[PDB]
RNA sequence: UUAAGUUAUUAAGGGCGCACGGUGGAUGCCUUGGCACUAGAAGCCGAUGAAGGACGUUACUAACGACGAUAUGCUUUGGG
């Protein structure tokens, strides 16, 4: 998810997405550990989305302050 | 045939020359790194946690660089 889409999401929506993304990443890590994951690129894609989600959240908090 | 006299051939190995190999890394050529300077710029950083490190971060990671649990990067504004 690109920053623009994240920016549309409400603060709560971002927080929910952060939780959802982290669970997905965890699942991928366990799948890779068990050798069940072929689409390894997904892991990184999820990671960068979480980073983006956190960035937008931080930007909002700084704007508030 | 006998007597007297004389002189070879031997090369186990060695010597000299030559030829053909091996070893070794000199030499020549070369440059990625140095050396000495010139001109302009700049001449501090740190409790708002430094310098320097440690430990981590990648699909698979021993090492180096980069990065810091947003980790082999994130956003944005310009370039391309
Ligand atoms: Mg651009």
């Amino acid at each position: 998810m690109k920053a623009k889409e994240i920016r549309d999401l409400t603060t709560s929506e971002i927080e929910e997405q952060i939780k959802s993304s982290k669970e997905e990443l965890f699942n991928l890590r366990f799948q890779l550990a068990t050798g069940q994951l072929e689409e390894t690129a997904r892991i990184r894609t999820v990671r960068k989305t979480i980073a983006r989600l956190k960035t937008v959240a931080r930007e909002r908090e700084i704007e508030q302050s």
